[PDB]
């Protein structure tokens, strides 16, 4: 009850900022996540023993892939922590519990391949889940781990509160399917601009939590340039492996995934910032004004990618 997690001074200060990097020491990430749950949620939200056992089983079920790994999970959870802490009064007790857990769990047992590749390979998961293939698997793995003995971090909720939090976690994890993001943001755009966006409307909340999940999932584009630049190597390591596997199925991969077209990377990042990231953090800053540092950092990185293209690095 009286056992607080504390962090060294630099982390204690820097963790409050959107652009925080959790660092290269894996053994500190669980402590970082618990610190964020205790300040974001309370010290009583979860039984520490259950939380610790939950965190370590989640970690165990992330794979050693270049990008969609345990570090990505904690990174995505930290971005959500920063949003939640900068919008204190807007979210319910249950949303704060569910969203940090959703973010830690959002890519559980990812193999480093897109939904597309699973579908062209004819992976069993593509038979079982026709759309948002990996995301329905990620949620399924979340429920599995929650059902391990000693792992029910929600045990103290009512029956109906339990179903609400698992429903928040399900929608949050599905929303990380970037195919669903485009429509979701367009709707939030129209609702915000016609003044119909209503945070007491549960279907409106769901959409806004969906956009937060995309914002947290893409948060590599909101770091200081050297972090953004080095993460892009991990991202493309996975994409190029997938392109290789496409070529093995006798399919020319899109140029993004083709490691023979590395030269096209800076222009592909431009396209991605213009088509995906900038619109994402724009609509998010409109709906949640305190998230503006994410938009500003994203624009700075867009400018760094233009500089790469102009041969200025
Ligand atoms: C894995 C998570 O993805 C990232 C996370 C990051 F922190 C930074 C970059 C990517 C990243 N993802 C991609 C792959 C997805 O790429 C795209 C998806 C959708 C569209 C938009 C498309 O309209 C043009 C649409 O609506 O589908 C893109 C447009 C230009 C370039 C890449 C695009 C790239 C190149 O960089
Ligand atoms: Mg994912
Ligand atoms: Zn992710």
């Amino acid at each position: 009850g009286l056992m607080q997690f504390t962090l060294p001074v630099r982390l204690c200060k820097e963790i409050e900022l959107f652009h925080f990097d959790i660092g290269p020491f894996e053994n500190m990430w669980p402590g970082i996540f618990v610190y964020m749950v205790h300040r974001s949620c309370g010290t009583s939200c979860f039984e520490l023993e259950k939380l610790c056992r939950f965190i370590m089983s989640v970690k165990k079920n992330y794979r050693r892939v270049p990008y969609h790994n345990w570090k990505h999970a904690v990174t995505v959870a930290h971005c959500m922590y920063a949003i939640l802490q900068n919008n204190h009064t807007l979210f319910t007790d249950l949303e704060r519990k569910g969203l940090l857990i959703a973010c830690l769990c959002h890519d559980l047992d990812h193999r480093g391949f897109s939904n597309s590749y699973l579908q062209k390979f004819d992976h069993p998961l593509a038979a079982l889940y026709s759309t948002s293939t990996m995301e329905q698997h990620h949620f399924s793995q979340t429920v599995s781990i929650l059902q391990l003995e000693g792992h029910n971090i929600f045990s103290t909720l009512s029956s109906s509160e339990y179903e609400q939090v698992l429903e928040i976690i399900r929608k949050a994890i599905i929303a990380t399917d970037l195919a669903l993001y485009f429509g979701n943001r367009k709707q939030l755009e129209e609702m915000y601009q016609t003044g119909s966006l209503n945070l007491n409307n549960q279907s409106h909340r769901d959409r806004v939590i969906g956009l937060m999940m995309t914002a947290c999932d893409l948060c590599s584009v909101t770091k200081l340039w050297p972090v953004t630049k080095l993460t892009a190597n991990d991202i493309y390591a996975e994409f190029w492996a997938e392109g290789d596997e496409m070529k093995k199925l006798g399919i020319q991969p899109i140029p993004m995934m083709d490691r023979d077209k590395k030269d096209e990377v800076p222009q592909g990042q431009l396209g991605f910032y213009n088509a995906v990231a900038i619109p994402c953090y724009t609509t998010l800053t409109q709906i949640l004004p305190p998230t503006e540092p994410l938009l500003k950092a994203c624009r700075d990185n867009l400018s760094q990618w233009e500089k790469v293209i102009r041969g200025e690095e």
